[PDB]
């Protein structure tokens, strides 16, 4: 089972390595992988027209099940992504020997009382609720060539990358609020109850969603640095029920566009 | 797979719709489904003996893994689900909610009335109280407006009109997988999470009923107070035995049966104004 | 499937029952199952060389998914040792990880489970090197559907619905502290609540903070599914955790911190767990050696 998993990752890398060589005149060794969140696929527009970026549909990459975009962004070579199957790409791209940072954005509901729709949250910690229970990207035989059997997550979110994100906001004069908080991963509907939202808040949750965390864990297992940004799309209602008696994408675009330059 | 799953739902509806036409001279279009939990099978007697009710066994209905009772209750056409399926039995969440989807294809049901036993997490609850659910926590669903306010006002008005002295709390129901009863720390955790009562059922049916567009009224029978005190320490010279006050299935059964009569009358009054 | 599980259970029992009769001139009726954590394999040394102990590899036992069962006498008492355990993060089902308990139960002699593990310290007063006698647990994955009793009930072993507020026998814990005093062991043995999480990641800061407010004193990746299964069989349970590290719970350094603490500082490692488990192993082996003689 892991053997077929291994070959599918090698097959996917073999394909991507070949197309890169055939496409780019210079050896394209991307320093970053950018996971464009829900409604943040415009980031591909900030890719440079010269050299001509390479676009690979997932349909043509072995093992994959969406497109991969290999180009330059503010001068830096990057990859764009527009449970072991959702993290098969990170392992495949890792075999290029060049990526050392994952930048992942997402939409997230606000659980911290001080958050409002439109605010941003720079993720500096997470709660992987399915991972605690048995829905884990690392469950099963360990990929020894990639990382250790037991991986620490208390160092998941690189401090220097977050300090860089905040400097690029002040430089870009972006007024939008950006917080620093914990992101809770639930495999549960945004249709969370008010009691569920309340439990999450007291559980130590600042923003909540259904993404990012499995990719963060897989990247950290591969040794990459991780920078994670959340767009607070709504404020989760946490009050008890009645008793019977589109602009922020631009800011996220420019913030990343600046950050990738100094990676 | 969803296609072969959709065929079973359609197959179940075709079966049930066929039997209703054969059995009832007049068209039978039930307005509410009543899922009877632990010890609420006495509601079957509140079904009018005329017109003669139709009884369908699960083994005979396609897709079902207990019996369906179709009849009139306080003048209203209803379906009784005698015997529910539980996730702790190994079944998938889809199998446990397939009956709701099959019955939804009749186009007439618009209310789910569901009861179940529950352990009391709210410290002021006692065995014998009921809890009108107005919110829930779906623990298996997450880490792995739903309760119609007017039906809740209807329930309390029917308690006052029937002069039922039994307490009826309003609070949050926590759905956990079971089949273990909670350890002391788990209950203390559920309490600080905002739990009022905890059970091993109901929330999947509620979520499926809301998906079908049904109004939902959920009533929890508090059969026991969850043990929350830390256990006896090995340094205690006068320790409370760790077995003291432990939950049992027998306690759940007995306390459910004692509250059945009040619950049956409460539902009997509710369906008439549904 | 339960019928497939039963045949597997009876098949493993018939296998073990046979090799017990061929090997031991006397009838070998073990009274306790000892599950040895990682780094606690030294307990196999306290098994007497006479009568000759029997060793069955998991590879040969049907159902058992290198790990081995050691059948012998410890402090004169007949015991069975689970040298190495199965973990859910390896890809096994909880039913597979606790299948050995069911098979051994069919010998009709074991009424005590002694289970050891390593654990990170969530209780802030804990330190690496301390022991924690378990007197309660939090089975959060069980609350969320990952439960060893999920599926059709083994009606020949125990009830469909099982209380866990009485999971950790009181006399067995008093006996453990009695043996600590009797042996002049100076190591700290706390009493507290163990929390089972799936792994294989070590906890994030926020995850550990969630465990603390939830009532956790020590967090590990094993034990509870075996304890639940042993209780379902009607066994008494003594569980001993080894505090191998102090979970990092402080929030990570903020971007606005002028003098930030390195986020890697204090990070848990597997080397740290193995090495601290190895240092406290002798005390643990001798505690268990004394206890098995009085169950
Ligand atoms: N989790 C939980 N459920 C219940 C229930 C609900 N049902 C009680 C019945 C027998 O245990 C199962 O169908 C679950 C009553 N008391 C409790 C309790 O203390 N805890
Ligand atoms: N979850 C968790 N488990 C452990 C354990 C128990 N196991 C011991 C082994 C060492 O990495 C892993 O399987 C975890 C020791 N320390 C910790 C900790 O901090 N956390």
């Amino acid at each position: 089972d892991i053997n077929e998993q291994r070959a599918l990752i090698k097959s996917a890398h073999r394909y991507i390595s070949e197309k890169l060589e055939d496409h780019f005149s210079s050896e394209f060794l991307p320093k970053a992988l950018v996971i464009c969140g829900e409604g943040l696929s415009g980031i591909s527009t900030k890719i440079a027209d010269e050299p001509k970026p390479l676009i690979l549909s997932y349909s043509t990459i072995p093992g994959f099940k969406g497109e991969l975009i290999f180009g330059y962004m503010n001068g830096a070579p990057v990859v764009l992504m527009n449970l072991a199957e959702t993290v098969h790409p990170i392992r495949a791209l890792h075999l290029l020997g060049s990526i050392n940072v994952l930048i992942v954005t997402n939409a997230a509901g606000g659980i911290n009382a001080s958050f409002k729709a439109g605010d941003l949250m720079c993720v500096y910690d997470h709660i992987n609720f399915p991972g605690l229970c048995g829905f884990h990207p690392l469950r099963g035989a360990n990929f020894d060539e990639f990382g250790p059997r037991f991986l620490a997550t208390s160092d998941a979110y690189d401090l220097e990358l977050r300090k860089l994100l905040f400097s690029k906001k002040k430089e870009l004069n972006i007024e939008r609020k950006i917080h620093e908080g914990t992101y809770s991963y639930v495999h549960g509907p945004t249709f969370e109850s008010r009691a569920e939202s309340r439990f999450l808040r007291l559980a130590g949750t600042d923003a909540v969603g259904m993404s990012t965390v499995p990719e963060v864990v897989t990247a950290r297992h591969c040794g990459w640095r991780v920078l994670a940004l959340s767009l607070i799309t709504n404020e989760c209602v946490v009050d008890p029920p009645a008793s019977a008696h589109a602009k922020a994408s631009k800011d996220v675009q420019e913030l990343i566009f600046s950050v990738v330059a100094e990676i």
